[PDB]
């Protein structure tokens, strides 16, 4: 039978992104919401097959709407432990979790507030060791921690 194969998520690496620069708050640049340019200054990643650091390059070019949805749109740059460069783009959404927003709507003090923060990932490299990532779909589960984002990256197998 013709069912497509089952989906498995294979751990890629744990990312720790540093945002150690002031945010450029451009205000409401269209009906879509507030434009925020959030510099990416460095960080690290650590997984079985992929390890290294994030360089000082790029940003999240974010839009925050009137309902507290953030739309993520990034460009940044990885340097593996063995010296390969990998251009990364992430896209996705950050918003209050359904339960957190329900509690707030009832006047119930929520501690801590929880968020839906999920991304898709696109890679570009010329290194033969890492070029599989040029043609593999990948996703992340993220969390803000002050001027940092931590996320677990997975490939679709
Ligand atoms: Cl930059
Ligand atoms: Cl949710
Ligand atoms: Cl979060
Ligand atoms: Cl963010
Ligand atoms: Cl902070």
């Amino acid at each position: 039978q013709y069912n497509p194969p089952p989906i498995q998520l294979e751990p890629l690496a744990k990312f720790s992104v540093d945002l150690n620069a002031p945010v450029w708050e451009l205000g409401t640049t269209s009906d879509a919401g507030k434009r925020r340019i959030i510099p990416i200054t460095g960080g690290t990643f650590e997984g079985k097959s992929l390890k290294g650091r994030i360089l000082n390059n790029g940003a999240d070019w974010q839009i925050v709407d009137s309902k507290g949805l953030a739309i993520i749109d990034t460009r940044y740059l990885l340097e593996t432990d063995d010296g390969a460069l990998i251009y990364l783009q992430t896209k996705g959404y950050r918003h209050g979790s359904a339960e957190t927003l329900k509690q707030l709507a009832q006047g119930k003090d929520v501690d801590p507030k929880n968020y839906y923060f999920k991304i898709t990932m696109q890679f570009e490299t010329s290194s033969p060791k890492y070029s599989w990532l040029n043609q593999t779909v990948a996703v992340g589960s993220a969390m803000r921690l002050g001027k940092a984002v931590i996320y677990d990256a997975y490939t679709l197998k």
